[PDB]
């Protein structure tokens, strides 16, 4: 037995709540997209549809296809008396060719008229309602409990929805173990990527999830008796006592620092996991991360070309009757200083093949849904493209597609002699050869702005492995802090490429005196002012506690007072549900991004934002430049500028005219 999943998927294909899609003669192709665990198996396949045909095509005569991959089970041909009024349709489908993806699809074939029948009409159509979709049960299946399939029965890149594994402790963590746990829900981070993270901590207990189990040797989990003493840090897979079905993680060790010895080879050793019961002795780093050099993020220091952008084989390309968009996902760090008027240049070198004549096509590069600009697609096939594209995201990830509108060459030929011919398709390619420029751009943003951090992470994720970042938590954290905390380093992680190996977490305030590093604050300060008055009075509070040493959740971010370089980070609360919807509130995307300014206070109805305090700028740029800048806002002043210096030199002038007299 075990337990099982009833997931209910929908058709790929966009069907928007205003209009399903409709299969025409044109585009008959309808294609959903699943994949698997690797570790589910398919026991019952169900396949509902909804499909009103038109009532001026042959019953008879007129099909459509069910296929699972490349294969065909069944075929649903329409009536007499079907032709009118909708009617439900059931086809199973054998759970035996679903091994890890497949792309069930159907195609629908019709006729109108027998001795002459024109193609792509608009008298034949099918369309399908809104609860047409695969019904398939999952099944949870044992394991042979093998090290080497990491991290496959814990987090498995081929699902849709958002993981969630909790990390039980050994309960009231130290200073010497806070650290070794953000570094591992770090790593889950930057694998996890843009599915989401969500990490529930527990305290000497164990769930019925595949849990990550911590261990010192001292105050055990209360499960983990009778086990023999470790002479080093021992990563084993054991089951659940009660029922052989999750795989938990337990790590073991004799002090703090062990412990934090084997998170790190985890993190970085991922490559030599055989068998069970793997031990590591010694993992030492070589040299640091050179600043801005996130895998996720597009490098600076020379071009790109779209080598490493491609991220899969067959993206760049298209074919088929109707080419698909080719789309291109990039990610570029928020530090790019506006109000240049330069843009952002391209090198498109893409390939088509030739139209027999001269068919007006066009082709339009769209951002973000957005029209750009089209070109011509003659050539009497190579075509050199270059356009500087404005209007760019700035921190979060902004699509480049682009597809290759074709309309029928010929569609009828002759009128008076009925002619059939075969559809005809074509390909298209971009190419590799394409580049962007990325050398020469300098560093330049209002600190003072969560938007950048509730996007890219801009004021924590300035070094990919975190080399400075000072966090502090208050003494013997409960379930909440350490809850808040392993997403907050996850989320930092899954916007960058790199996990955070070399941040460290400090128990007081007085570590941090004169440290030039990444300041940080997690936890509750003194919470008793009312709701009216939170804009003004939170502001000196917390930069009162830096300087020395129906629930609330305040988000905030101001200037250091240590170095004027770097920004501090508070997250506050007043009560443990306060955690959970400020937890829910960064988690999902869909209200998260509507965050901008420095104070951002977290209501159950509605996110109040606002923007208070003095600004401050961040950066190297050259000090000569800046003033470029400046002179531009000023048009009047410049100008006054220049006068005097002109009415200065006629006073020169007067005197080198007296010099010239007496000369």
């Amino acid at each position: 037995n075990g337990p099982s999943r009833d997931v209910k998927l929908t058709f790929a294909q966009i069907a928007p709540p205003p209009g399903s899609m409709v299969l025409r003669g044109i585009n008959p192709n309808g294609s959903i997209e699943f994949g698997m665990r690797s570790d589910e198996v398919v026991t019952k396949a169900m396949l509902n549809l909804e499909y009103t045909p038109s009532p001026s095509l042959l019953p008879v005569q007129s099909q459509l296809k069910v296929y699972l991959n490349d294969e065909l089970m069944g075929v649903l041909p329409v009536t007499k008396e079907q032709l009118g009024k909708k009617t439900l349709a059931q086809m199973p489908i054998n759970p035996l060719f679903i091994s890890d993806f497949n792309r069930v699809r159907l195609e629908f074939v019709g006729h109108y008229q027998d001795v002459c029948e024109k193609p792509a009409s608009t008298t034949l159509w099918l369309d399908v309602g809104r609860s047409s979709g695969l019904d398939l049960t999952y099944q949870t299946l044992n394991v042979k409990n093998d090290l080497s399939h990491f991290p496959v029965p814990f987090f498995d890149p081929s699902d849709n929805r958002t993981n969630t594994l909790p990390m039980v402790f050994a309960g009231a963590p130290d200073v010497g173990l806070q650290q070794a746990s953000a570094i591992v829900a770090s790593w889950f981070g930057s694998r996890s990527g843009w599915r989401g993270q969500n990490f529930p901590v527990l305290y000497n207990q164990l769930p019925d999830r595949n849990a990550i189990v911590f261990a010192t040797n001292d105050k055990r989990p209360d499960f983990l008796r009778d086990h023999p003493a470790v002479k080093a840090p021992v990563i084993e897979m054991i089951n659940h006592p009660q029922n052989p079905y999750v795989k938990l993680l337990v790590v073991f060790g004799r002090d703090d620092k062990d412990l934090l010895q084997a998170a790190k080879g985890i993190a970085q050793g991922n490559i030599l996991f055989r068998g069970e019961s793997v031990v590591v002795n010694e993992v030492k780093p070589l040299l640091p991360r050179k600043p801005y050099d996130a895998p996720n993020w597009v490098r600076t220091d020379r071009p790109v070309t779209f080598g490493e952008l491609k991220t899969y084989e067959e993206q760049l390309q298209s074919s088929g009757l109707e080419p698909a968009a080719i789309n291109v996902s990039l990610n570029l760090p928020p530090d790019l200083y506006l109000m240049r008027s330069t843009g952002i240049d391209m090198d498109i070198n893409y390939r088509y093949t030739m139209p027999p004549v001269k068919d007006s096509s066009r082709m339009d590069i769209s951002l973000n849904n957005q029209f750009l600009q089209s070109f011509n697609l003659s050539s009497k096939l190579d075509g050199k493209t270059d356009v500087s594209i404005p209007a760019l995201k700035l921190g979060a990830t902004n699509q480049l597609r682009f597809d290759f509108e074709y309309m029928n060459p010929m569609p009828g030929g002759s009128v008076d002699n009925c002619i059939t011919f075969q559809p005809v398709q074509n390909h298209v390619v971009i190419g590799d050869d394409s580049t962007i420029d990325f050398s020469k751009y300098y560093h330049f943003i209002p600190m003072p702005d969560l938007r950048a951090f509730a996007n890219a992470g801009f004021p924590f994720s300035r070094m990919a492995d975190l080399s400075q970042t000072i966090t502090v938590m208050p003494k013997a954290p409960n379930e909440a802090q350490m809850e808040t905390l392993l997403n907050t380093v996850g989320f930092i992680g899954a916007q960058t490429g790199f996990p955070a190996i070399n941040l460290t977490v400090t128990d007081d305030g007085s570590t941090i005196q004169g440290k030039d590093a990444d300041i940080m604050i997690i936890g509750g300060i003194p919470d008793k002012l009312k709701d009216d008055k939170q804009i003004d009075l939170l502001v000196q509070a917390t930069e009162s506690w830096v300087k020395t040493p129906g629930a609330m959740a305040a988000v905030i971010g101001f200037q250091s007072p240590y170095n004027d370089q770097r920004s501090v980070i508070a997250l506050l609360a007043d009560s443990p549900r306060g955690y959970e919807m400020l937890n829910d509130a960064v988690n999902d995307s869909g209200k998260r991004a509507t965050m901008f300014g420095s104070v951002a206070v977290i209501r159950e109805s509605g996110i109040n934002s606002l923007r208070v305090g003095d600004v401050y700028y961040v950066g190297h740029l050259p000090w000569f430049e800046r003033v470029w800048y400046a002179l531009a806002n000023h048009p009047i002043l410049l100008a006054v500028l220049a006068a005097i210096s002109v009415i200065l030199l006629a006073w020169v002038l007067w005197r080198l005219l007296r010099i010239i007299s007496r000369r």
